[PDB]
């Protein structure tokens, strides 16, 4: 019914880039990673 999971907490560590909210700041980064460009890119996605 609802568009992923997404309760109530503090997500800051959002990603500025695309807007990915994390449970913690490890999880973010790993992340950040695809926003390098370092990583091979594949699909289309914005
Ligand atoms: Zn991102």
């Amino acid at each position: 019914g609802s568009s992923g999971s997404s309760g109530t907490g503090e997500k800051p560590y959002k990603c500025n880039e695309c807007g990915k909210a994390f449970s913690q700041t490890s999880k973010l980064a790993r992340h950040q990673r695809i926003h390098t460009g370092e990583k091979p890119s594949g699909p289309s996605s914005g």
